C-alpha cells in the first residue's frame, strides 16, 4: 500500500498502473526514472484494487504496443496520478520551498542589485496567491511566477561575470572551493603559481561568492566585475 493509482482513460476503457508517487511526480516533471523502481507491479489494470488485468490484445489495440513501461509512461503523463492529500501536501512544501531558493539565488532587487531573504520572496508568494504546480519543475514555472510577482516584489534575473586571480600559496583549498560553487570559465595556471578564472555565476550569489574567497584565500584573491547578463 505504498503505490498510488495513476490513470488514464483511452478508447472508451480505463488504465490504471500503480506506481510509486514520488518518482511519478519526477517522471511529470521530465526527470530520468528508473521504471523498475518507479512501478509497483510490471501489469497494466483496468482496474488496479479489483487485481483486472489488462490483456495484450487490448493494449495493442489501443496503444499500439503491449510494452508495460512505455503505456504507463504515458499514462503518468497524460493521465491522473491519484497521489493522497498529505502526499500533495507534502510535496507542494517541499516545491514552494526549491521556487524560493531557486528566485533568492538566480534573482536581484535593482534596489542594491542584491537579493530578497527567502522569508520576504515567500510573503510575496502568499500576497500574490501564486499558483505552485507540484508536477513541473522550478525552471519550468519561475518566469510565471516572477511575472505574478513584479507588480508587488520588482525582480531581475542577473547574471554576472567576475575575473578571479588566486596567489599561489592558496590555489590548494580555492581552486577545488570555486569548481564546488560552480560557474569556473576561462580557467589559467599562471608561471608565477598563481591561478586565474572567470566566474559567472547568479548575481543574488554575489556575496556568497566573496564570502567563500574571503575563507580560502585568507583576503588575498583579487576580484574584477567584468559586466552584468541582464
Amino acid at each position: 500500500d505504498k503505490a498510488v493509482i495513476a490513470r488514464l482513460r483511452k478508447g472508451g476503457e480505463e488504465f490504471e498502473v500503480l506506481v510509486d508517487p514520488y518518482l511519478a511526480r519526477d517522471l511529470k516533471e521530465g526527470k530520468e526514472v528508473n521504471f523498475e523502481d518507479l512501478l509497483a507491479a510490471e501489469e497494466v489494470f483496468k482496474d488496479a484494487k479489483k487485481g483486472e488485468r489488462a490483456s495484450v490484445d487490448e493494449l495493442r489495440k489501443i496503444f499500439g504496443t503491449d510494452d508495460v513501461f512505455e503505456i504507463a509512461r504515458k499514462i503518468i503523463l497524460e493521465g491522473e496520478v491519484q497521489i493522497t492529500a498529505e502526499q500533495r501536501r507534502e510535496m507542494l512544501e517541499a516545491k514552494r520551498k526549491q521556487i524560493i531558493n531557486f528566485i533568492s539565488r538566480n534573482t536581484i532587487d535593482p534596489r542594491t542589485n542584491a537579493p530578497h531573504p527567502p522569508s520576504r520572496i515567500e510573503r510575496a508568494l502568499e500576497e500574490a496567491k501564486v499558483h505552485i504546480d507540484i508536477f513541473k519543475s522550478v525552471e519550468a514555472q519561475v518566469k510565471d511566477i516572477v511575472k505574478a510577482l513584479k507588480p508587488i516584489l520588482p525582480l531581475k534575473f542577473e547574471e554576472m561575470e567576475i575575473a578571479i586571480k588566486i596567489p599561489p600559496e592558496h590555489t590548494g583549498r580555492a581552486i577545488s572551493a570555486l569548481y564546488n560553487f560552480g560557474g569556473v570559465t576561462r580557467e589559467e595556471w599562471q608561471r608565477d603559481g598563481s591561478w586565474i578564472c572567470v566566474m559567472r555565476i547568479p548575481s543574488g550569489m554575489y556575496g556568497d561568492l566573496m564570502d567563500l574567497l574571503g575563507k580560502v584565500a585568507k583576503g588575498e584573491a583579487l576580484t574584477k566585475v567584468l559586466r552584468r547578463i541582464g
